[PDB]
């Protein structure tokens, strides 16, 4: 299983190439933040409890929590599909830059961890990358 996720940051696509840029004038309301989740190697039309945390990313390059959402939502056909977390309007701070990870989880036992044939596990898929642009905003200075 994976997650292939892109952030919205006030509208602007998060890539590979290049991070989020918030305007400045766009930061003075807050920042509505949402990420969008292609998965695949799921299981079809099972149940996942996907939760996204958004990460300050610190001078210091380490990690503080901004907020933390979480979604019951289904694998599509073939186990593949897309998926959204909507972290709503966040007041972020001129200038800082900011990360999302996701990890899915099934609500079900999935995997067989110990050669019964009984399932015993739940699938978990985790992206949590603070080195990925494609999720990272930044916030620009006037
Ligand atoms: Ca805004
Ligand atoms: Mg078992």
């Amino acid at each position: 299983g994976t997650l292939r996720c892109t952030v919205i940051a006030d509208g602007v696509n998060g890539s590979s190439e290049k991070e989020a840029l918030v305007s400045f004038e766009n930061s003075k309301d807050g920042v509505d933040v949402k990420d969008t989740i292609n998965y695949e190697g799921l299981v079809a039309n099972q149940n996942y409890t996907l939760t996204g945390t958004l990460m300050h990313v610190k001078a210091d390059g380490s990690l503080e929590e901004i907020a933390t959402k979480t979604t019951n939502v289904t694998a599509g056909e073939n186990g593949n599909g897309t998926w959204g977390l909507d972290f709503g309007n966040q007041k972020l701070q001129v200038g800082e830059k900011y990360v999302v990870f996701e990890n899915a989880e099934s609500v079900e036992n999935l995997i067989d961890t110990d050669k019964d044939y009984n399932l015993d596990t739940k699938q978990v898929v985790k992206h949590e990358d603070k080195n990925d642009k494609a999720q990272t905003l930044v916030v620009e200075k006037p």
